[PDB]
């Protein structure tokens, strides 16, 4: 009463809790391994864990990786800090773990008792070499007994793996499932073994009108950096909301709605940075590429570097003193 | 409750004639309520403060476009969220898809569902789905998905590689039969998928109430395929009120009980009074929403219920 909209952006978060997997996938945005060593210490996610289950504002807290289900007695301690504070929680996972029906069984019964609202499991050609096909089924089959849990699938594809003999051999396992079929942001193992002539294309830099960002969610990341959003090509871009070691949230929701780049690309679109750089001829200088598998894309091409950041800057103080 | 979500099946005439249409809909279907009266519903709709979305269903909804659109501009003075579902028949034309998307968005049309499978492939070709799945990339506002109705000898596996990329990004669901409408004769009930069963007590529970005003000029609690072959219906007059139609739905006592007891309540009735045979229960089935329209499919049905749950009312309240 006697207030107006505050700060957007703090009613989710996600903690991307370590590097390390089960799978080595060829696309990996982060190149994760059973070798894998980039993370943030386990006490100091417990204090970030904590502290959200805590926060006023954050209704949803997700988890990702890496391979979450891993190191599953560390995932479900997480869980279980949140659950007396009743906040819904979200889980991707490779599926791994479905090769073994007593701990489809176990997990389930957790996931459903640690308000638990969501399960994606990731399952594509990219994926197969290091998941069973019948592990995948083990899942979705299971996932019939707790409706509460909105199960998706999704599927990383290229030109030449477009999934489709995948999604045939998981039978009937998929019937009221949501499968989403995305293509290949260029980061990370996709950089280096894909061809890049298998990358869809679907935008380019001539239709500005329809250039704009889908929208920022709070990302803490294993690199012990804090990101705006949770595509795979922000982890590439100069673009961080951590200033020190033990920030609180309420600082990190501060921070991203006091970010002047952040407002202009949120309010002006792509356009406002891709005119710029049209109107001084500097695409070519900067490498910026003509076509782009996503929005998000583009958006890593624009600011990966602090060369280009720092370009922008006299523009983005000129729009400030404007208005 | 139930409130805030009303949706308007506009009409059973369609240019298709899928196989397995519930409503076994078809360019010769006769079934609608008047032009003027559906008017009247959208304006009430619109002026009502406590809907805050409006779905449209069919048939084909944009088989009529000229009257879609002049709904949707009754309900825009009143800025509620649009909702609407189509065959994509409309595809074949790049011109005609940038004008209904541009359309939709300045409609504050939120979501479009298109349906494509097996059953509709006969009536709409594939590269007019294409054509709408691609543009919807130039409006991200708009919830797009892509609804597929299987059985096990027509999965639509060849349909999905058919629409190649134009996919990428648009959520997907493959779903079973409901053994209603055209699917009843038309289709083998060995080819429909049968997940659940009078034993999977988790799955006997409605998946939750929504109001529809139907082509056949009833009321119905829910939008399910198969709620229409069930005599629950919310209406009681010609010209009745959405206030009335969410005070009915809410004092409805088979309804009142469905919801807190689940279908157990109604099937341990039958069970214990060897009924099971006598009404058709299915043992098995595709969806809890299958077991619902086999125990109201009839007044009799409905009517045999009525002393246990008189008796349910006196011990509870
Ligand atoms: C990195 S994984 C982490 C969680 C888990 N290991 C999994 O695969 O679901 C998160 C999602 O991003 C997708 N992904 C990975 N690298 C990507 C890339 N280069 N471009 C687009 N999506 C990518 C994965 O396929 C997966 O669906
Ligand atoms: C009756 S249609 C009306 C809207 C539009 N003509 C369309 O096909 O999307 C609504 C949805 O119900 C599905 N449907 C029709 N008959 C069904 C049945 N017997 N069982 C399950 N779904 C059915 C259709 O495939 C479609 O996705
Ligand atoms: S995409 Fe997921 S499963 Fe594959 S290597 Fe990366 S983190 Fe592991
Ligand atoms: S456009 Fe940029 S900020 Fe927005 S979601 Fe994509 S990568 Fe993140
Ligand atoms: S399922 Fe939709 S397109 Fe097919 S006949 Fe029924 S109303 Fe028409
Ligand atoms: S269980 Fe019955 S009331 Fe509930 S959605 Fe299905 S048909 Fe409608």
């Amino acid at each position: 009463n006697l207030y107006f909209q505050g700060h957007m952006y703090n009613k989710t978060v996600s903690i991307n809790l370590d590097s390390r997997c089960n799978a080595s996938c060829d696309h990996c945005c982060f190149s994760s391994s059973p070798t894998s060593t980039t993370r943030m210490e386990k006490e100091y996610i417990r204090e970030l864990v904590t502290e959200f289950a805590k926060n006023k504002t954050i209704q949803v807290i997700s988890f990702t990786g890496g391979e979450v289900f891993l190191d599953y007695k560390f995932l479900k301690e997480l869980m279980e800090i949140i659950k007396p504070y009743e906040k819904q929680i979200t889980l991707i996972s490779n599926g791994f773990w479905g090769l073994s029906k007593k701990k489809v069984q176990e997990y389930f019964h957790d996931m459903n008792s640690l308000n638990v609202i969501a399960l994606t499991i990731s399952y594509d050609e990219y994926h197969a070499p290091f998941v069973k096909s019948s592990s995948i089924k083990n899942i979705l089959e299971h996932s019939r007994k707790y409706p509460d849990i909105d199960i998706s699938l999704n599927m990383a594809v290229t030109k030449d793996k477009m999934s489709n003999h995948i999604l045939e051999e998981l039978g009937d396992s998929i019937l009221g499932v949501k499968i989403t079929k995305f293509p290949m942001i260029s980061v990370g193992a996709a950089k280096t073994r894909i061809k890049q002539e298998n990358i869809h294309k679907f935008y380019s830099l001539e239709d500005e009108d329809s250039l704009h960002c889908p929208g920022y969610d709070i990302v803490y990341h294993h690199d012990g950096e804090i990101y705006p959003c949770a595509s795979p090509a922000i982890f590439e871009t100069k673009i961080t909301l951590r200033e020190e070691y033990n920030q609180s949230f309420e600082r990190t929701v501060e921070k991203l709605n006091s970010n002047l780049l952040l407002f202009i690309l949120r309010k002006e679109g792509f356009k406002w940075f891709l005119n710029i750089l049209k109107e001084n001829n500097k695409i070519e200088e900067f490498d910026i590429p003509y076509e782009f598998s996503s929005i998000c894309g583009v958006c890593g091409s624009l600011f990966n570097s602090a060369e280009k950041i720092n370009y922008f800057y006299p523009y983005m103080e000129k729009y400030y003193n404007e208005n």
